[PDB]
């Protein structure tokens, strides 16, 4: 596990939605390569339990603040307590995405497709306005979205969902390239099934969702992953070692095949 | 120019947006092929003309209603003047599109943003469902987007819009796999630049800018399109020639490359 | 059905490997929209009966030869059989491919491996080259690759196959972008499972198989694909009406998911 | 700089082609995340001053062998050479490649072309072959093919070299498919332009031929690639921070788009 990676000391890093599952991960593994870490979410409990974990592991440079990703106000508070608390920003991780619709495509209402593309979509190109100019005062940065494989293989149940991801897949391309001239690389990641909470409906139930699931995917590697698997890839997209990559998505599925 | 091909005897066609432009050489195409056709646009002078200009022609199976396109009164006066006109719907061409912004990325406001999309990508689910259960009655269909070849290669100036495209590619599948049930094959097209109002901005002023973006671009074939190299593709698309083609995007940009 | 269309009179074919299934039917629906086409396998018996099944339903613009499609002097065979029979070449179909191999990439021997590509890849750029010279003195026309969606999907027992069509999507991309300056657009096609002799093993066990089949093949719209299901889309990639249309691959499988 | 990562401890890893450029920076960096390495290249000379660079950073785990990459005897000879000297092998990174060509793709003779695939595909099929036993005896382990960004846009001049790096792409996702049962992780590097030997046409003319090729070939980041650019993602691509990645390819080139 432990990588003695110390590639982030001095940075500062945001992780939307960081109190469970895959930000939470991303966030300690900045916060053991040296980074400053500020991590959201909607509910005090999860960032004070989140903060607790944490601090617990000898992990303190972090800090975090409770709101909703895509309220405006909320955004902007966010942006501001990090520049408090750490003086400046370098690195963005835009791990939020609300997933509340499951039937057919034909029965989203219009009301949740704009609302699945406002927290999925928007809120992340808000977040990187807001943060773009404090990025770029540093000389340059990351900016990571966490996309799906779902952008790529529409799935059943969640098609509305699949399709903002495959917008993520855009808009990450969209920002890379505008934001190259700031030395700032925005890539993505689009992971499989991920053993979290948002999830947990698929999977559950031990082997039997966890060992067909497997294979009616059709994961090679014969496993669902886990949150710590998205990790050590965003790292490795905030740091140096990507430093000539951007506009990439990097798909974290065990083997699933949905494009060359 | 002329196939001979008769492919849409007996067959109704809604073209949005389809006054000028690709749409309205989409609509003459099927209109040659023996297609029924209702066009719409926002402008009763564009209806009128595009109207008389088909009907000059000999392409008299064509009726025309005026209305902005993503409003939801206008979409069911579409759809239910279809009805009324021919009496059953069997193809969906999404053509609508709206391309009003110029400028970086970062420039781009939140309303502009969510007009984009609105505009770009809500419009064409609208329509999707509200033709969806006529088509299906028919015993099944097609449903065509246009999307864009800025759909994979993200442009500058209009990125925003390119995005949306982007989405239309992932909204194109998702409908294939949710409308397979009813025999409704949903593919798109993604055109290069072509030669419309839309891009007149670009190419304006002969070759040289005609000539220069020509490769600029990286255009293999030496031109920039004109509007009926789209229609032979939607054509096809939405025939039997395609009986086995579902959830597919066409690139339609002279040989430049953005994906495998 | 019948389409009407007659978008080749006056036009010269060459379709390899084309006595039975995807090939054949390639040949007959050039031959019903006006073409001159001459076919080839490797058994003079399958030609003989082939140009006679076509012969019977009217379609008599038609020659054949007997040759291996990887001989080079076949491959001269063949070419200079069409010039002395029709005068000139305005498209070549690249339907040949072989897959002797069942069972895991790692058992493929060096020796397999090089046969495989050699047919199904190198036979494609002698026969490109032996054409060309012919193909641009009509001022341009038409190259079409057939290669496979397993060139997107890996499949399992196949994988090498895979390769080789993999393959066969860069080929046919390098040559479109090599040859526009001729206006020779390079296209190719990318079938599922198409229900012929190749495939039989995957399909064979009743409509119950296949219907099992179509749902761990995961496709969409439920049903195995037949030879002319790829007809349609070669003659539309090899006609005016893909005229600003080069280097792109067209999956024809029905609704299965490999790619953006 | 450093990264201070050690996640090769008691690993070994076997970099063909590694004297130089990309294959010497991987190796560097692998050795000091604490590998043990063996690299081999034709030139015993090359061999002698790459072991004698490294050794005098105090990188000193490694060991040499010359040796032609396509010749089976050579290739039998380096496998069994990291066996003498380390007794196992855990990473096989098949950077190897070569391209003699440089012209219009129509005239690469069919011995070309038959090399370019022998030295650029089936070597590292059969370098695979030869390591897969002893790396699955480990428990698992990576394979890394160096592929290139040509393989997803075809390039001018070494159009046939591209061919078969999109033949890597399919050899990398049918591998990592048929290893998955293993454990063994197989994803590819796909670079743009690195300055290197190899690529020294191209962007040979001084620090603004360098800037004039930037812009020609559409880098977002504005600089051309430098082999250090590859070593960070083929040592995260081996390490356990990509544990549940397989079948990927990852673009390395500042920012050209050619795949969604
Ligand atoms: N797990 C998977 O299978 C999977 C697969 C592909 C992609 N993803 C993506 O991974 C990301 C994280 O998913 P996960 O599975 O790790 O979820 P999770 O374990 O349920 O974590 C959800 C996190 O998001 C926070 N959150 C939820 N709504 C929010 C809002 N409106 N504003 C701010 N924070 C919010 C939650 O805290 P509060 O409740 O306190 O707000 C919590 O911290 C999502 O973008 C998802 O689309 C997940
Ligand atoms: N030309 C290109 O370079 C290019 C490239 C890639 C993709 N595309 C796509 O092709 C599609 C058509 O573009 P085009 O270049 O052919 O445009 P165009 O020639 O300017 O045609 C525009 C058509 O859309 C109608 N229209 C505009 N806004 C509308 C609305 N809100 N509701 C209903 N109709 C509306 C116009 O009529 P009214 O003014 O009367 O409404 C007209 O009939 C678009 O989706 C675009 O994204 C174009
Ligand atoms: N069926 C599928 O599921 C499927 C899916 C994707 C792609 N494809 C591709 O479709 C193409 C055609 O295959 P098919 O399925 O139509 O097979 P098929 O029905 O078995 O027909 C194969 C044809 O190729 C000829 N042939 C075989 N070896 C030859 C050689 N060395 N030289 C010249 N002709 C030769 C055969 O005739 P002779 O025996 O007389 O030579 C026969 O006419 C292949 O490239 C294949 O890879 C097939
Ligand atoms: N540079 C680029 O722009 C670029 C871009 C994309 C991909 N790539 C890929 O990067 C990989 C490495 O190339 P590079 O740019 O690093 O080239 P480089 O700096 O010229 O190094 C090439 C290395 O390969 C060795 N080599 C050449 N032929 C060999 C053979 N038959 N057997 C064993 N070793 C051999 C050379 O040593 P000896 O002379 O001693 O054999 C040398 O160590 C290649 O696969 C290339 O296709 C390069
Ligand atoms: O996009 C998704 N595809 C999935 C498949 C399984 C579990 C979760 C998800 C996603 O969030
Ligand atoms: O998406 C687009 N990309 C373009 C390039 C040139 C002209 C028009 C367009 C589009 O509409
Ligand atoms: O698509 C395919 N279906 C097949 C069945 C058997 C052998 C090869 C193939 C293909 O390439
Ligand atoms: O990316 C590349 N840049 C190059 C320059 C010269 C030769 C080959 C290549 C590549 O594959």
């Amino acid at each position: 596990m432990p990588s003695n990676c110390r590639r982030f000391e001095g940075k500062v890093a945001i992780v939307t939605a960081a109190t469970k599952g895959i930000g939470l991960a991303i966030a300690e593994r900045l916060l053991d390569e040296g980074a400053s870490v500020v991590i959201g979410s909607r509910n005090q409990k999860n960032v004070d339990e989140a903060i607790e974990y944490l601090k617990n592991k000898g992990l303190t440079k972090v800090a975090g603040i409770a709101g909703h990703i895509a309220s405006t106000d909320d955004q902007k508070k966010l942006v501001d307590f990090t520049l408090q608390k750490f003086g400046k920003i370098n690195i963005l991780v835009n791990n939020h995405g609300i997933n509340p619709a499951f039937g057919h495509i034909l029965e989203v209402s219009d009301q949740v497709w704009d609302k699945l593309f406002e927290v999925n979509v928007k809120a992340g190109f808000q977040m990187t306005k807001l943060v773009h100019p404090h990025i770029a005062k540093e000389g340059g940065g990351a900016i990571i979205f966490n996309a799906s494989y779902s952008a790529y293989k529409s799935p059943p149940g969640i098609a509305a969902y699949g399709v903002t991801k495959t917008t993520l897949v855009g808009l990450t391309r969209a920002l890379a390239m505008g934001l190259a001239k700031d030395n700032i690389r925005v890539n993505g990641i689009a992971p499989g099934v991920i053993k979290t909470k948002m999830s947990q409906v698929l999977w559950d139930g031990g082997e039997d969702a966890e060992k067909e699931l497997t294979d009616i995917q059709e994961i090679a590697l014969g496993r669902l992953g886990v949150p710590d698997d998205c990790a050590g890839t965003v790292a490795y997209l905030a740091s140096d070692d990507s430093s000539y990559i951007t506009g990439e998505m990097i798909i974290i599925a065990g083997g699933v095949q949905a494009r060359l």
